[PDB]
């Protein structure tokens, strides 16, 4: 239960309108929108999975390699706090082989 | 849009100048390096720095 110890913490910090580099920049608010994280909202509920008691293991493969692709591999908007890799020219790692390879 | 005419008003065209090129929603296109660098726009320049 310690919020210290949540793996949500880094990023619903980062995530929050308070931040500069979010209540200056759409861009950013944007991406951690698209996480399901609402800047706007205290760090408890950005960090709450809403409505939502019990996470269940079904062990299909295939939906899990669907949902990592979709969710951290291609997603629409680049992860957030990734202004570095978008400079060099990538938004994701689906673009990395796309532009570059060897 | 057939014709532009001119307004001659100052301020509005400030308003303008500042909501359009200066002070935008998203960063105006092509900006990569000025955001990569932490400015998305004018505005935020000053906003981060000053000297």
């Amino acid at each position: 239960e310690d919020v210290r110890k949540n793996r949500l913490k880094p990023l619903a910090t980062y995530c929050s309108v308070h931040n500069p580099e979010i209540s200056f920049k759409v861009t950013n608010e944007m991406q951690c929108r698209e996480n399901s994280i609402d800047p706007t909202k205290p760090l408890a509920e950005r960090m709450k999975i809403e409505n939502c008691s019990i996470i269940e293991g079904t062990g299909n493969f295939d939906k899990c390699v669907s949902q990592v692709e979709s969710i951290l591999v291609a997603p629409k908007l680049p992860l957030p706090a990734n202004i570095e890799a978008a400079s060099s020219g990538f938004e994701s790692v689906d673009q990395v082989f796309r532009f570059a390879s060897s």
